[PDB]
């Protein structure tokens, strides 16, 4: 079935052990940094929501352990707040993560500048397209920071978003390493609970399904046929987002 094929492709599991997965992600980040010792920083955009808070906690834990283990005082986790103009949840998230450094970059000025240049050329953006533009400016900011701090950009992509391609191509989807990949939405909550994250930090119509529908599907459960079709429709439609640019050698789009 397509469901079984998708589940395999995304590495999703019906049930996971919170603590064990926490260590799998942390050990992953630690191992990567020890393999590429020129990397001195982990950069992650924080929004005060479930995904970035979970990833952020794991990143700081990885950095904390590597410091104690190697003695390298130069390693650091950089949390980046990227507000558009002018949110107490972000402060709470920060207090929970206890990041080594927090940088605040307001992307409004740049986004308005990009839109003005486009407008003068004859292109007016719809609010929808402006949203992706915002996501890409956030990507740009994080990569500039990584470039100046010898770091890599950590992504928050997970199975529940990868399956529907619910991310901006080269926007929040533009990252270097994704420690949450394989987990579904509710499983991400499990990890946060295990980390004692303040409940309110992890507690939109675009899709024709709910996150419970998506997580159930990813867990291999029997869902109403039309819900399965909707989910698979999104998956098939967004394969280009989960693969490198298309070349004359590719044939996946021909099926
Ligand atoms: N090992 C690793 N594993 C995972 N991620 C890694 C990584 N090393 C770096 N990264 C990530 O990638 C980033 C570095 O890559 P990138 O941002 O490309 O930076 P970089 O590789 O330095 O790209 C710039 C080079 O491309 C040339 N360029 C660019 C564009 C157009 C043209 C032209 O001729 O028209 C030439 C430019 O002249 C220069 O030689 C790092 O900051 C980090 O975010
Ligand atoms: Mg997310």
């Amino acid at each position: 079935t397509l469901q079984q094929q998708i589940i395999k492709a995304l590495g999703a599991k019906p049930q996971i052990n919170a603590e064990e997965e926490i260590r799998r992600s942390v050990d992953f980040l630690k191992s990567y940094l020890q393999t590429y010792p020129f990397i001195k920083s982990l950069v992650l955009g924080i929004s005060g929501g479930q995904d970035s808070t979970l990833a952020g906690k794991l990143c700081q834990m990885a950095i904390n352990e590597l410091r104690l283990e190697t003695g390298n005082e130069s390693l650091q986790f950089i949390a980046v707040r990227l507000p558009y103009g002018v949110e107490q949840d972000c402060q709470d998230a920060i207090a929970f993560i206890q990041p080594d450094r927090v940088l605040t970059v307001n992307i409004k000025g740049a986004v308005l500048a990009s839109e003005q240049a486009l407008r003068e050329a004859g292109i007016e953006l719809s609010d929808f397209v402006r949203g992706n533009e915002k996501a890409r400016e956030r990507m740009k900011a994080q990569y500039s920071i990584a470039g100046m701090t010898s770091g890599v950009v950590v992504g928050t992509d997970h199975a529940a978003e990868a399956i529907t391609g619910f991310f901006t191509k080269y926007g929040d989807g533009g990252t270097d390493i994704n420690p949450l990949y394989r987990l579904n939405k509710r499983q991400g909550k499990q990890l946060l609970a295990a980390l004692a994250c303040p409940e309110h930090l992890y507690k939109e119509v675009a899709l024709g399904v709910t996150y419970d529908n998506i997580d159930d599907y990813l867990e291999g459960k029997n869902v109403p046929q039309q819900v399965a079709r909707t989910i698979e429709n999104w998956y098939l439609k967004t394969e280009h987002k989960r693969r490198p640019p298309i070349t004359v050698f590719d044939d996946f789009w021909k099926k």
